[PDB]
């Protein structure tokens, strides 16, 4: 039985909707980690060697351990599951690093599930038919959750189509759905005093409502950038980890649907 290992707790929950037991998949970074500057254990070094496969999300965000994949067992390769999705930069002024959050999109979740599809199906052909089923069934369970959001969140006037964050977390989402996107930082890993003041102005100057943190970060910046702002903090987000199992995002289906439902709640 072939083992896939996923760099982190969102594409190991996305490769086990599509392999379902097929494989055994595991995961590097679970949920609750933080992939920037992630400690690779002796354990973990055993999952890097047992891998058959091995799932990153690449857009950087491997970058401090990517090392750490070496003396890999024959035959196995290092699949960029992002492969195909335009990259959108740090630099909040439009050439920087990339941002690594694309699975914060419909359309990109679709792509995930596709280069995954993809990849099991070359490790594993004798398969191909059962990747091939699971992949459209996942696909459509996303679709079938996530596009009502959408279809609200399209309604929003104009002028209240933004999406304020701490991490520059939804700017994929907003180049998905239409939006402008704000934030204090890009990647929460670090900071910057004249990003807050650009979102400060920018809040003020468009008439922004609502500014929101995320499940790994801290609330305060967010709330600070209210105050001063006259808007309202918009609460907590789930955009870099799956949740705890008995927490509201413990798949990724559940992160995109917890995230945009507390979104769209907060537009309307």
């Amino acid at each position: 039985k072939k083992v896939v290992l996923s760099s982190f707790s969102i594409i190991g929950d996305i490769t086990q909707n599509i392999a379902k037991d097929l494989v055994t998949v595991t995961t590097l970074v679970e949920a609750g980690n933080d992939s920037h500057s992630y400690q690779v254990t002796s354990a973990d070094a055993i999952k890097i060697q047992n891998a058959d496969l091995i799932l990153c999300n690449g857009l950087h965000l491997e970058e401090t351990f990517m090392k750490y994949f070496t003396n890999l067992k024959k035959g196995t390769k290092i699949i960029t599951v992002t492969d195909g999705i335009n990259p959108i930069g740090v630099s909040e002024d439009t050439d920087s690093e990339p941002n690594p959050h694309a699975w914060m999109s419909l359309t990109n979740a679709m792509i995930y599930i596709e280069n995954i599809r993809k990849a099991l199906t070359a490790l594993d052909p004798s398969n191909a038919k059962k990747y091939e089923l699971n992949a459209r069934e996942y696909s459509e369970k996303i679709r079938n959750s996530i596009l009502p959001l959408k279809t609200r969140i399209e309604k929003v006037d104009p002028e209240k189509r933004w999406f304020v964050t701490s991490e520059g977390c939804l700017v994929y989402l907003a180049e998905d759905f239409g939006f402008k996107s704000l934030y204090l930082w890009p990647i929460n890993s670090d900071r910057s005093p004249s990003m807050m003041r650009h979102a400060i102005n920018q809040m003020r100057s468009h008439k922004i409502k609502f500014i929101f943190s995320e499940s790994t970060n801290s609330d305060q910046p967010a709330k600070q950038v209210a105050y001063e702002t006259n808007a309202s903090y918009g609460g907590v987000l789930y955009v870099d980890s799956l949740s705890k199992p008995d927490g509201p995002a413990p798949t990724y289906l559940d992160l995109l649907r917890f995230s945009l439902t507390k979104i769209v709640d907060t537009l309307f």
